[PDB]
Parts: C-alpha cells; structure tokens; sequence
C-alpha cells in the first residue's frame, strides 16, 4: 500500500488541500466559555479572532488520545505504513501524546509501520514540509528515505513573524507602538526584535530571510496571515521585488494558532539550507 501522510491543524494547510491529498487530518482543539471547537473544521480564524476582538481569552487544547488513536487505527488495521508530521513539541504536548498512543497501538498492531516526526516547526513551515511529503510519497520514494528527507527538512525550516500584539503570545504561554519580531528556533519562540511600526518589521522580515535564506528563488516562499491578505500580498511583492522568488504559498493561520497569535499577524516561512524537493 501507498505511504498515507497524516497532518495536525498546526500546519495551516487549506481543508481544500487536505482533503484533496487525502491528507489524513487531526484538528487541534479551540475552546472557550464552555465550548469546545476543532481547528479547521468547526471553526474559522474569523470566529476566534472576533471572540477575541470582543474581549475573551480563546484558549486551545491537544486533541485528545482517544481522537488521534481512532484517526490512526484504520491504517493500523490495513497496515498501510503512516507518516504523521507533527506540530512542534515545543509548542503543544500533541507529539509526545500521539508517540504515546503509537506505542499502545504497535502493542496490538505490531508490524504497523507508523513515524511520527516532531516537525519544530508551525503553521506554514510546517505545512510545506507536509505538501513535500505528499510529492515524495506520490513518486513512491522508499519509506524510510522518505521519512529521513522529510525530518532533515523540517531542521532546515526557518519561521520569521511578527504580530499585532506580544500579550496574546504571552498570555498563551508559548513566550514567557512597538511591533515585535520573532521567529522559531529549534521548535521555539523567541522574541528577535522591536521595531517602531509595521512598515519596518516588514521590510525587516524580507531582510532576515534574505540573510538566512538559502537559494531564495528556487523556494517556494511561505507567507501566512491573521486574516490579512492585504498585508501578506504586500509582503509577497517585497519578496519578489527583493529577492527575485516567483513560488509562493499564502495561506490563513488556522484556528488554534491564531488564538496565541492574535490578530495582525503576518509570518514567512523558508530553508535556510535549499533541500531540492
Ligand atoms: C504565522 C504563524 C507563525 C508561527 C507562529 C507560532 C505561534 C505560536 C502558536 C502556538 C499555538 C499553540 C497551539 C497549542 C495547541 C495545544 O493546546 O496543545
């Protein structure tokens, strides 16, 4: 049987894509005021940052074990060999949970040839080491070469953002008229830099990459935005006219992502090492 690629909502793939790729989906949860919500499907960005925008706190939660045991036990009994790229460890207990229920499930279906990948990454880095996946897996590259390029892609991701506001980050925990950058290392938050005003953290995002980017032309460029497309398609042309980068891949920030985040929200996503896949 054909390699399945298994994602979380924390890869900020369109449900267009995911359920085109047959993409097998585990939706992170969103939840406040005593209701629960998947990322992705019972709940657009809109919602959240509106409920925000309305003065609640939108908190997010793991899906729970029994959700990811029954997404991955079809396979299991099919024993159809799974990839399942997972959202940053260092930003959800999500990984560490799912190698949890895989070792129950290899317990009663040994031979099941699942991999799980701590991908570091989020959002977009996140999603186009997934779209990657899914072409690796197409041209029916061997299993564990696949599984290997994938990995050392995702080491090769670089995350550069910046939002509207850092109390909303804050407040979610994953960080302990000034706009800040940050940017992911090795799976983590960390602030970068303070600039005054949106127009020079942007023209200071297309710099960075340009700094750490690795054949910038040759990438597929990712751009993901707080409902703001205005923004990220002004941030695409900087890139272009900067960098000379014609591949690009827009996309919202999903959900779960967005209710850290908050609003206003603009993050690129590229190698810093140009792994030709
Ligand atoms: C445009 C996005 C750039 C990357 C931004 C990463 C922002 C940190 C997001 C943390 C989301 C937390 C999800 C937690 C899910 C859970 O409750 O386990």
């Amino acid at each position: 049987m054909p390699i399945e690629i298994i994602t979380d909502s924390g890869a900020d793939l369109p449900q267009s894509y995911i359920r085109e790729h047959r993409i097998a989906f585990l939706p992170l949860v969103v939840h406040w005021n005593g209701q629960d919500y998947k990322d992705g499907i019972t709940i657009e960005p809109k919602q959240v940052y509106d409920a925000m925008r309305q003065g609640h706190t939108v908190k997010t939660a793991q899906p729970s074990p029994l959700a990811m045991k029954e997404l991955f036990l079809p396979y299991a009994k099919e024993n159809r060999p799974c990839l399942y790229i997972a959202f940053s460890s260092k930003l959800s207990g999500t990984y560490q949970t799912a190698m949890a229920v895989r070792s129950e499930l290899l317990d009663e279906y040994p031979e099941f040839r699942l991999t799980i990948i701590d991908s570091k990454c989020a959002s977009l880095g996140q999603g186009l080491a997934v779209m990657k996946a899914v072409e690796l897996a197409k041209q029916n590259t061997p299993y564990n070469l696949l599984c290997e390029t994938i990995e050392s892609y995702c080491r090769h991701m670089e995350h550069i953002f910046t939002v509207d506001n850092l109390d909303y980050l804050a407040r979610g925990g994953r960080i302990s008229n000034i706009k800040p950058l940050l940017h992911v290392e090795d799976g983590a938050l960390i602030p970068l830099e303070k600039w005054r005003g949106r127009k020079k953290v942007l023209k200071r995002m297309v710099e960075l990459m340009g700094e750490r980017g690795d054949d910038l032309q040759k990438q597929t460029i990712g751009i993901s935005h707080a409902d703001d497309e205005e923004t990220a398609l002004e941030l695409k042309q900087m890139i272009e006219e900067t960098h000379g980068c014609t591949r690009f891949f827009l996309s919202d920030i999903g959900s779960a992502i967005g209710a850290h985040a908050g609003p206003g929200t603009i993050a690129l996503f590229f190698l810093n090492k140009y792994i030709e896949i």
